């Protein structure tokens, strides 16, 4: 069946997202400063709105000290502009205060009417630097806390790095029932699965090898079902997509054409950045964008490629082109129609129907 | 002569600010909650939205942890459906990571074309307590940050609390030029002068005796005076104006008509109380402040008392209001058709000289975007 049991097992569908592309993430050709794509509120928005106006079902939104638009700003910024998507809020854990950081969850939350997923990421913060170690314990201790916001009456956790005793939730009570919002976040360390198993709700992968995807699904299950638990799985990968594959190769090697790589060149060239799979080109991480790898073939070999993935389990895919405006529309126009669609959290059953008896919502004011 | 010198002396106006009341802080009958009234985004926006219709200059958003929008959230709310209006922000130091939060601000600025205030208030974190010494010290170092940020090419601070050694400020460049957004906060406490002295680019204060605030506006001018700055000064007060005085005094006592007090009162055991909670002044109601409202009492009158006493406390060299009533809604609705349009009004960043007219040559606006 699915390479291990998944928690969306019976759906016959998968929720494709795009990219906001927040940290001046945009560009014609990579390498290359393009001002019509600064990571803007215009522009950023602009995604958002084209993603949405497209039937993408998630968009994920990054966090990081570079150039570009704040992660939950820009999300409440989009908030009132947006109808249907989902939002993948990027929250690095200890940066907002725990107690503010449930709090701000729960703000959006409802305004957005449950259209919301945080997205955990455990990094150091911007100009400071603290060992995995402590940065895990840390995002640890803060999931916790979102949980008990979301669950409980008052929060009561006892933890090396943080302490409260006895904090109304009311404040903080999210839209979204049943546990709360849905959580994507991935790790490939022991210290980020344990933390995925404990915690994930979702949990990411960066593109690989059909079979080393296998491996990292395993793994990361045996850590969920020693918290009796079982995760739902996805993947974060770039693309490149057209009528004909002869087109996307050609685009592709247009969009590294003017990196001045280790490769712009006694030239014994290793070029381990080529075709690692049928559709899967490596050639896009010689402009390390985080995502080294993108889907790259006519519409019917993506839409295949995305069709066995789904085989397989992964549920969700995260996708971003170049640029991250006209990608969308392709992939769009294209591959998006053709698929079965949903909204994890509407699936998984967290968000009501009618506005629900919240503190900011219907609930009786105290 | 103003009491004091200000910052904005030959200014012949002042920014009449409103309130979006986003700490469950908006009533009918104080001591009543009122479900119509939730301190949620539509309601809460709907305040900026009308505010702004009334050509309300700026509006306080405040931020504790009580029922209601986080500040910074509603301020990016609010930012796409805005034009005219300046927001006030509240924002404890320390709550956000300071060179996130000095982003953060950036983004909104943007967000906003320069329509931003900070204001900084230095409190206790929620389900924390930490001693006032250090929550200032605190609250020093982050504005010391910001203002980096919004000066110098890189952040390097080495305090007590925080330190960052050279740190790129390209991520966090505002909108706002010299010396970036204003700050509007106030304090009594000499810790809280300190700060309003080396910092405030406006000093707010609570209501008081028209005599009263000139010697809060002197103890805090002398120490902005010790750092060589001129502070702007604002007043935070509460509004009930009407057409004729006997029905501001109506609402007023109907405000209060349900609040359980020890004033809620045959052995005639009687006490006054009134002595505490009447008119310290012609039109300045202290009664209010049976609610334990932070702010703890009103300006009642009719439209032309109001609009006397505002010219009064504008003579002192208050250039800043931060009005507020009950409901907020209609409150705002009486002050904006009665006294707002008789009034010379401005924006302070605008006047002070920080809002560029064309989008400036910014990482997030017009600047040349450099790898990464």
């Amino acid at each position: 069946m699915t390479v291990v049991p998944v928690t969306s097992a019976d759906l016959d569908a998968a929720e494709v997202s795009w990219f906001s592309a927040l940290c001046s993430d945009d560009y014609a050709y990579l390498g290359v400063p393009d001002g019509s794509l600064r990571s803007s509120f215009e522009h950023c928005s602009d995604i958002v709105k084209k993603a949405e106006e497209l039937g993408f079902r998630n968009i994920l939104c990054p966090s990081s000290y570079q150039v570009g638009q704040d992660t939950l700003s820009f999300v409440a910024g989009c908030a009132p502009i947006s109808d249907r998507i989902n939002f993948l809020a990027a929250i690095r854990c200890g940066e907002m205060q725990p107690i503010m950081l449930a709090r701000t969850v729960a703000t959006l939350d409802h305004m957005l009417k449950g259209r919301l997923t945080l997205n955990v990421i455990s990094s150091d913060f911007p100009g400071e630097v603290a060992d995995s170690a402590f940065r895990y314990k840390r995002s640890h201790e803060v999931v916790e806390i979102l949980r008990q916001a979301w669950t409980r009456d008052t929060i009561d956790h006892d933890g090396e790095i943080y302490q409260f005793k006895g904090v109304s939730t009311e404040p903080a009570r999210p839209y979204q029932l049943n546990g709360g919002p849905l959580l994507y976040f991935g790790g490939y360390s022991p210290d980020a699965l344990e933390l995925c198993g404990a915690q994930c709700d979702v949990y990411l992968m960066w593109p690989e090898t059909k079979d080393q995807l296998a491996d990292r699904m395993r793994a990361a299950h045996e850590r969920a079902a020693a918290h009796g638990r079982t995760l739902d799985y996805g993947l974060r990968v770039h693309m490149v997509v057209r009528d004909t594959e002869q087109e996307a190769r050609e685009y592709a090697d247009h969009l590294v054409s003017k990196l001045d790589d280790e490769y712009g060149q006694a030239r014994e060239l290793a070029d381990k950045f080529g075709y690692v799979e049928p559709n899967l080109w490596t050639g896009i991480g010689r402009a390390r964008s985080g995502c080294g790898a993108a889907l790259v073939g006519s519409t019917d070999q993506v839409l295949s490629a995305l069709e066995e993935y789904q085989k397989m389990g992964i549920r969700a895919f995260i996708l971003s082109g170049y640029p991250h405006l006209d990608e969308a529309e392709h992939f769009g126009t294209k591959v998006l129609p053709q698929m079965k669609t949903c909204s994890l959290p509407h699936a998984y059953g967290r968000v009501p129907s009618e506005t629900p008896a919240t503190p900011l919502g219907n609930g009786e004011r105290h």
